[PDB]
């Protein structure tokens, strides 16, 4: 098929756009315009080797600009990723970009969607969207997000679900919880905290650090986020989880990562950040039934792999 | 004490004004934008008659052109009802002032009040986030909106509670259920089918005439808007439904107009149009519980209020 990858020069997009390459029977259209808060230099890295295979198609524009009819042409299936991601940057002035890139975008790639024959229109959103609950979270709870980011992406799945349901575009939802490894963002801890104890520098702890996430290790993402699109069974009008093998706290992880580098971290303790839960924990028994979905990656191995691409990377 | 009546040229905004101006304690600040679907030259009649009152000031400014910090100053309360509101023209390349006036007016409201004394911050929001249920629905059930006005509705709501939780801003979130009476906006079913019954000319339907409503009229809308002020009983963080004395279905309206017009009209069905529930009913359980509140104007005594309303209007 052809398939469309907003997003595409991203951390996940980037690494998305690669696995549906090995296999010969894709074709892939990627669309970035190289925004948000990964500077373009690293964007150009993650897309360097994509853009010298035969079957990828790179185009660097702003989807609210870009003819979406010439996008869209012949299009089997959306992956939409692109967005503005940060959690804890969305407050003022800031929020104006969220809105552009989280709501308009999905909405404006929806209406283009209507007058073409899509097999899946695959929206990414987050675990953000939960905001704080206790226990695993299933995709049946009433979501509350806790930051403005949280709740621009909970109207892109709304905006899906209004499209879904009055002109049968084919959405998928899947929700990731905090995704890590090679490609990862510079503004996500795991690449801020290696950066810092490659440089010897203090580790920025937000809080006390006995904060806890569900780190899913990209691979494993990735993994869960093809099964979408490969399985015949009938996922359409679905939210799906997609979680990792092992929960941490920013305690624990720093701790890992003092036995990857043999160093001992200075710590230095921040005040929390408004619009931060203290835990996320994923039900992922939905995915593990429809897309036969299992994380494999330890974050002993994930790390590893993360430190080894930050130090390389700098 | 001193109120602040975002929207306060619209239908439901010149009401609460006016009904706040009664109480000789009150000091009101209305500020209107004159946008979305009302003409400006029936909001100007709705600010002439709060203009008669001396404790009315009434700003002509976008809340998104208007110094916030300023005018909040001396605000106790605001009442938050601009917003565009029309569920059936929120598609496509209409959707964008949706967005602006829904989702970055709230946002930049929440954000000045971030620093004020608030008493309270009273939210207007819509049925119109549920989508489409089965029963009275009560305000814990999973909202699934089926327009993109939905979306953005619920978007404010979810600031609202993100604005609360980080920065204790006292806000209280009202969902409202399709309102009329006197003043009802032009684009609404009520004032466009008793236009028509008066011109002779066909009356307008969206279907079958099947698709139902708890309307409220708009004198038990503003008891229940001003007892979210006036009660007793701690509201700050609650979701509370506003719905009406009696649910009716397009037919039955028609033959309640029928009555009071003693006409027999024709009927002109036309396409069911995308993003709009067959079912609204609410669950007041908790209105009746926090507010005292219980809607007292049946339907044809209402009708005949807007009839009337509208046979001076034209
Ligand atoms: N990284 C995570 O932990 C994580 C977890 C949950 C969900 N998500 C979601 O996954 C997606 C990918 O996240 P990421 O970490 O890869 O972020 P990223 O910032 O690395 O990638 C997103 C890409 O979208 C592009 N983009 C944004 N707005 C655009 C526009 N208007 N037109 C064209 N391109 C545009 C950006 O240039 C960027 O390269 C996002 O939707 C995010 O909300 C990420
Ligand atoms: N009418 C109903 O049946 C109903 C039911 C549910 C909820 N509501 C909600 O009640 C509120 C009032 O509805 P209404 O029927 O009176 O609508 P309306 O259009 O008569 O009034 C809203 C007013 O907001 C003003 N406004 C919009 N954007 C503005 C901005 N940026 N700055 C300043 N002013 C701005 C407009 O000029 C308008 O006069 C809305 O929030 C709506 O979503 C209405
Ligand atoms: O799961 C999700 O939906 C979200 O996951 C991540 O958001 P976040 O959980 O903030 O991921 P990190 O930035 O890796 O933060 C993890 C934890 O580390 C903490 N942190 C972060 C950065 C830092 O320098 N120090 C620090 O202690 C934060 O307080 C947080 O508790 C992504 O950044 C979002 O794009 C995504 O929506
Ligand atoms: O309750 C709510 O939350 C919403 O109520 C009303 O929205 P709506 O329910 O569309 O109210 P009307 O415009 O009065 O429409 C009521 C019904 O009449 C129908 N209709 C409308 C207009 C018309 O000419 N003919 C007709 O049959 C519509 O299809 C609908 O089923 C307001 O317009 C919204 O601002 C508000 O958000």
């Amino acid at each position: 098929m052809k398939i469309l990858v907003t997003g595409a020069a991203g951390f996940i997009g980037s690494h998305l756009c690669q696995a549906l390459l090995k296999n010969s029977a894709y074709h892939v259209v990627g669309i970035d315009h190289f925004i948000g808060p990964t500077p373009a230099t690293l964007k150009t890295g993650n897309i360097q080797s994509l853009e010298l295979n035969s079957r990828f198609q790179f185009i660097r524009e702003d989807i609210l600009n870009t003819d979406l009819s010439k996008l869209l042409q012949d299009i089997d299936v959306v992956y939409h990723l692109a967005a503005i991601p940060g959690v804890r940057t969305s407050w003022g002035k800031d929020f104006q970009p969220y809105v552009t890139n989280n709501i308009m975008v999905t909405q404006q790639l929806l209406e283009a969607c209507k007058h073409i024959k899509l097999d899946k229109f695959i929206h990414i959103s987050t675990s953000s969207v939960y905001g704080e609950k206790s226990g695993a979270v299933s995709e049946d709870l009433l979501p509350i997000p806790l930051s403005p980011y949280g709740v621009t992406k909970l109207s892109g799945e709304h905006l899906c679900h209004v499209y879904h349901k009055n002109f049968h575009i084919p959405i998928v939802i899947l929700r990731y919880f905090t995704v890590y490894g090679p490609r990862q963002r510079p503004d996500m801890a795991f690449h801020r905290l290696i950066k810092q104890m490659l440089e010897d520098k203090p580790l920025t702890i937000f809080g006390d650090g006995t904060q806890t996430r569900d780190f899913t290790y990209i691979d494993d993402c990735i993994r869960g986020t093809v099964a979408a699109l490969e399985t015949k069974k009938n996922i359409i009008g679905e939210v799906i989880n997609i979680g990792g093998k092992e929960q941490a706290s920013i305690l624990d992880i720093i701790s890992m990562l003092e036995k990857i580098s043999g160093k001992s971290a200075t710590k230095n303790f921040l005040k929390s950040v408004p619009g931060e839960p203290k835990q996320t924990w994923a039900d992922i028994s939905k995915a593990s039934t429809l897309l036969q979905y299992s994380p494999t990656v330890s974050l002993s191995d994930g790390l590893e792999a993360e430190y080894d691409y930050i130090k390389q990377l700098y």
